[PDB]
RNA sequence: GUACCGCUCCAGUCGUUCAUGGUUUUAGUACUCUGGAAACAGAAUCUACUAAAACAAGGCAAAAUGCCGUGUUUAUCUCGUCAACUUGUUGGCGAGAUUUUUUU
DNA sequence: AGAGTACTAAAACATTCAACATGAACGACTGGAGCGGTAC
DNA sequence: TCGTTCATGTTGAATGTTTTAGTACTCT
């Protein structure tokens, strides 16, 4: 062990470490660890698929009920035709006349698949003909107005023809009504007498509520109802063993009232604050009697001036009004009976019950369970109170230990808790050696920063074990990046003084009011965009946004599928007339179109004048508003990831206090500080590094080691005294602060914060150590979901049949690739030649356009017609056509019966592989992600597929095992070291891998090359030396000589 | 400045609760072709729109208002460090075997 | 013996082509922001 | 922004073409 100081950096991709000597400021270690980058969309998807899982699992339950009761009353059997009966006619012809067994079964099954929305039971409004479900249910109701959904559906069938899509969202109770209609019609047609009418709708109205929870086995739920009504909330602060209590508990409201009474200001010739008798008269004459105690009605009990009482809290309206004894009146306004309202404890219990539930029937039972003096008559009324949810941060037994004396003295709350020697949550670990992971859970916001943080504990404990205890820790974060840059943007403004600074400050500092944290982005974008729409540059006044909302709409910039950003960076304010026509179109493509008000260049200069001054657009948002390359692909869908930013303050302080507690208990006078990225931005600015981004994973270290020296900067100059106090949060002596030096202006930064002799070891360091996370977890993303179909032809190969949908669009240019390249592929090239000629007419008459079909629509007002005798065919939007011969796939024709030709999924995902050495040739075996079996709490690599993956490679029994490789290992291949990405192709023995020192894309732009950045290598007899090297938690290099292929999978 | 209360609103997360849709196969009717003089017959087989009926390989539990599959090991292999699962393996601790050569 | 011809079988360097989707509602927690204030 | 000053960009599978060696004939 030697004396060392640590410097950490963290980002949603990686962790970066820099270890410097404490004595002579010499760096000893510098490197970066990588791990599987996490985004909220990941766990959100794991949600959404679980959601859909239950959706299907109950859709099948709704199948089960109808199935069994069809079997029951002699209605259905496994001998009759099930397909070919139209339910649209079924449910309407069931309005008056007979329905057959199988037809009735079809109608009932269809109305079981369909249930409609509950949370809009009683919507009555007009419609703007948008895509939302409320307005469409409004249309459905206004179109029925006497009829049932059956009639509208069947009419839209017989007349127009298309009968699904966005226009089948209907009010649920309408389905319920037509359910009664058809059930009672079929009542007197078969062996159905009384029971059959009920149980369906009873079951067809079943639903799980947003608080029933998932099933029993849930690793996220609860075994009992009342359990999570004791788990969701927090605990007491000063008594971290007993639960909190509700926001509107009666004695809690007494607490708040006494707070507002014991903080008052009186300018009379007596005691400054109220006496005990004065307060008691107040509580029994004003608060208990009137809902909102008016200041005009409070002075009459103490005989003081009506307008000399101050020092209290206000109500929601922003007017001075005291904390209402909300439950007291509300029970009084319906119950004057005195046996209960004179009991504080049962009233507290009533408040707690009213809060910790929201059901209108559970509160009834839980009030009957309070064995009070009430009757049914009152409880049926009291159970329907509203607005009494929310918990308050203390408990009963912290209120009691302060209530009694609060009667008497005139102090203010927390002081009493200090007199009784009550201390908030402070963890003790004075007996431990390394930093634990037990204290993590309380200090966590979301899984993203959870992953980004929890491994700093692992790395620092490893550094302690290998290095002893350090002397200082300095930490930079991924969420502390715009403190001081924004502060100087607020304060510096312009040097011209006077006219410039005294006018636009109302937009620079936003008038210096708290309104900035109440307007939200829907009004912030008005300030951000000069009060002008981005896509039109028309006026968007602040008074019109607050008095005419309907003129302008707030929406995102880029769809989630290629942006995944739900923050204040990916949203804009656009006039309703333009926003309604947007959808899947950004400013680049939207404003360059044939009916746009402006060009891309005028908008570009608009953004530039919005992004070249005070309050400029952030480069992350600037790239959103200019578009790069093309949005219609996946290449930008990944490049939009690594520029994004978020701001938070809880996540920093969580681990900050976690480190301080542990370092204070074990008697470790170790400085621990976190720096915002604002200061380090200036540091990187003024330290004169090379003008290049082709550095890769080393950035995270080269930046982090910056921080590792920044702390030492605090011990070289004497202008940092106030800066030292601020970065340590040190209290300023009242007669000292005005002369304490801090660094705020650029001249001070250049005189003080520039150390060229202490940065030659950070900029020029090129000896990093890398190590990647072996994501050995089983059960990950196996295989994609877009099923694919396959046909047979003359040669005898199987062919993927691709599909082309949405022919009507103006901007679908893909069709040129069929006729003008090779029309042989299309199926209608061989079959239906007459329709082929029909198509060929349009194809040839518009051979010099973008989309010949949209040209046809312009020139004839109607799209192409399905070819037939009379040429009056439905519009064409979809085309099947021939694709590729298929070798490496997943034969999945097992599930569909009767398939005249096989069906395949696509794009298997490799998990690991295995090198073997037969005499002088290395051969591969691949363990896919499909090669895992679940047993109890562990996962076994099914060796059958494994040994079938070595025989088919023709691997000798005498072949010499080298290593099994997991993801992102270090493979020694004949001239280099590489990271497993995966086995690109097993049959070809083509494998895809990547560089270690830098991103190989970024390596290509290091050479400015043009081939795809895929390190793909084919394995054959030409192999000479394949070995395993590996790296430790810091990233240092070694080799492993393990003897056997890993067979068992470690969990955890 | 931190912990501290109560009000108000806002955002996010977790976690839960939904409806509508999307992709591939039979009966189709608008289809393709054959035979046939055509009639007509069948068989195919491109576009559509409905009946039906399945969506990460699996594991379960077995009719129950059922769940998990994009959350952690940790650099691998030795050495022991003893104890509990008990064929093993676990659980930890530490040192090595591993990163410049002279070295007590 | 040594190489062009002509083909033939096979292996590297690169190209091209696919990815399941909307509208809602609510408990907690968390934090954010405005109101005042006591200890430490 | 006179300024490298919040800071990079997929995973799999199937083709097209390009590169070379081998073989046998035939030429010298
Ligand atoms: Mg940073
Ligand atoms: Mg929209
Ligand atoms: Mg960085």
């Amino acid at each position: 062990k030697r004396n060392y100081i640590l410097g950490l950096a963290i980002g949603i991709t990686s962790v970066g470490y820099g270890i410097i000597d404490y004595e002579t400021r010499d760096v000893i270690d510098a490197g970066v660890r990588l791990f599987k980058e996490a985004n909220v969309e990941n766990n959100e998807g794991r949600r959404s698929k679980r959601g859909a899982r239950r959706l299907k699992r109950r859709r099948r339950h709704r199948i089960q009920r109808v199935k069994k009761l069809l079997f029951d009353y002699n209605l259905l059997t496994d001998h009759s035709e099930l397909s070919g009966i139209n339910p649209y006619e079924a449910r309407v012809k069931g309005l008056s006349q007979k329905l057959s067994e199988e037809e009735f079964s079809a109608a009932l099954l269809h109305l079981a698949k369909r249930r409609g929305v509950h949370n809009v039971n009683e919507v009555e409004e007009d419609t703007g003909n948008e895509l939302s479900t409320k307005e469409q249910i409004s249309r459905n109701s206004k179109a029925l107005e006497e009829k049932y959904v059956a009639e509208l559906q069947l009419e839209r069938l017989k007349k127009d023809g298309e009968v699904r899509g966005s226009i089948n969202r209907f009010k649920t109770s309408d389905y319920v009504k037509e359910a009664k209609q058809l059930l009672k019609v079929q009542k007197a047609y078969h062996q159905l007498d009384q029971s059959f009418i009920d149980t369906y709708i009873d079951l067809l109205e079943t639903r799980r509520t947003y608080y029933e929870g998932p099933g029993e086995g849930s690793p996220f739920g609860w075994k009992d109802i009342k359990e999570w009504y004791e788990m969701l909330m927090g605990h007491c602060t000063y008594f971290p063993e007993e639960l909190r209590s509700v926001k509107y508990a009666y004695n809690a409201d007494l607490y708040n009232a006494l707070n507002d009474l014991n903080n008052l200001v009186i300018t009379r010739d007596e005691n400054e604050k109220l006496e005990y008798y004065e307060k008691f008269q107040i509580i029994e004459n004003v608060f208990k009697q009137k809902k909102k105690p008016t200041l005009k009605q409070i002075a009459k009990e103490i005989l003081v001036n009506e307008e000399d009482i101050k020092g209290y809290r206000v109500t929601s309206t922003g007017k001075p009004e005291f904390t209402n004894l909300k439950v007291y009146h509300d029970i009084k306004d319906i119950t004057a009976r005195k046996e209960i309202i004179e009991n504080a404890e049962l009233l507290d219990q009533i408040a707690k019950i009213l809060t910790i539930y929201q059901s209108s029937e559970d509160i009834q039972e839980e009030l009957t369970n309070l064995n009070s003096e009430l009757t049914q008559e009152e409880i049926e009324q009291i159970s329907n109170l509203k607005g009494y949810t929310g918990t308050h941060n203390l408990s009963l037994k912290a209120i009691n230990l302060i209530l009694d004396e609060l009667w008497h003295t005139n102090d203010n709350q927390i002081a009493i808790f200090n007199r009784l020697k009550l201390v908030p949550k402070k963890v003790d670990l004075s007996q431990q050696k390394e930093i634990p992971t037990t204290l993590v859970d309380d200090f966590i916001l979301s899984p993203v920063v959870k992953r980004s943080f929890i491994q700093s504990i692992k790395v620092i404990n490893a550094i302690i074990k290998k290095y002893g205890l350090p002397n200082d820790i300095i930490i930079e974060l991924a969420r502390e990046k715009n403190s001081k840059d924004a502060q100087k943007m607020i304060n510096e403004m312009q040097k011209r003084n006077r006219q410039t600074n005294e006018r636009i400050e109302e937009i620079i500092r936003t008038t210096g009011k708290e309104n900035a944290k109440y307007l939200i982005e829907k009004i912030k974008l008005h300030d951000m965009q000069e009060g002008k729409c981005l896509y039109s540059l028309e006026a968007i006044p602040l008074e019109d946004l607050l008095n005419n909302p309907f003129n302008y709409e707030v929406d995102h910039i880029i769809p989630r599928s290629v942006s995944f950003d739900n923050s204040f960076n990916n949203k804009v304010l656009v006039k309703q007339e333009e926003a309604s026509k947007k959808g899947n179109r950004t400013p680049f493509q939207y404003l360059s179109s044939s009916d746009s008000k402006i060009s891309y260049e005028t908008f570009k200069k608009h953004i530039l004048n919005l992004a070249k001054g005070k309050g400029r657009i952030s480069k992350t948002k600037k790239e959103y508003l200019l578009e790069e390359r093309d949005i219609n692909r996946f290449s930008v869908q990944k490049d939009f990831i690594n520029r994004n930013l978020v701001d938070t303050r809880y996540a920093t302080r969580g681990l900050m206090n976690l480190l301080r507690s542990y370092f204070r208990v074990n008697n470790l006078d170790v400085k621990v500080k976190s720096i915002n990225g604002g200061f380090t931005s200036f540091l990187r600015r003024k330290w004169k590094f090379k003008k290049e981004r082709n550095k890769g994973y080393k950035h995270h270290a080269e930046d982090a080691l910056i921080i590792a020296n920044a702390d030492f900067i605090f011990k070289e100059w004497k202008k940092l005294d106030k800066a030292k106090k601020v970065m340590e949060n040190q209290m300023f002596e009242e007669k000292q602060a005005e002369s304490m030096p801090e660094i705020e202006t650029e001249q001070e930064y250049k005189e003080i914060f520039i150390t060229p002799h202490q940065i030659k070891h950070i900029k020029d360091f090129k000896d990093y150590k890398y190590s990647h996370r072996v994501d050995k977890k089983p059960n990950r993303e196996l295989i994609n979901d877009t099923l694919y179909s396959t046909r047979k032809d003359d040669k005898g190969n199987t062919l993927i049949v691709n599909n082309l949908n949405g022919l009507y669009d103006k901007d679908n240019d893909k069709l040129k690739k069929l006729i003008n390249k090779s029309p042989e592929k299309l199926l209608m090239y061989h079959h239906d030649p007459q329709t082929y000629q029909k198509l060929k007419l349009i194809m040839e008459q518009y051979g010099d356009e973008k989309n010949p079909l949209y040209k046809y629509y312009e020139e004839t007002g109607n799209y192409l017609t399905k070819y037939s005798k009379k040429d009056n065919g439905p519009v064409i939007k979809k085309i099947k056509y021939y694709g590729n011969k298929l070798n490496a796939h997943l034969d999945i024709t097992d599930d569909y019966p009767n398939s005249r030709n096989k069906v395949v999924k696509l794009s298997l995902k490799p998990y690991r592989f295995d090198v073997y050495l037969d005499n002088g040739v290395y051969k591969f075996v691949t363990v896919k992600n499909l090669d895992v079996i679940k047993k109890e709490n562990y996962y076994e690599v099914n060796s059958k597929c494994y040994e079938e993956a070595k025989k088919l490679k023709k691997i000798s029994n005498q072949a010499e095992f080298i290593a099994s490789f997991y993801n992102n290992d270090l493979i020694k291949i004949n001239g280099e070291l590489y990271r497993v990405i995966g086995v690109n192709n097993d049959l070809l023995n083509r494998i895809e891998v990547n560089m270690i020192d830098i991103t190989y894309r970024e390596y290509l732009e290091n050479m400015n090359d043009k081939r795809p950045p895929r390190i793909i290598k084919t394995i054959a007899s030409k192999t000479q030396s394949i070995k395993k090297y590996s790296t430790d938690i810091l990233g240092n290099l070694y080799e492993v000589k393990s003897k056997k292929h890993p067979q068992i999978i470690k969990k955890g």
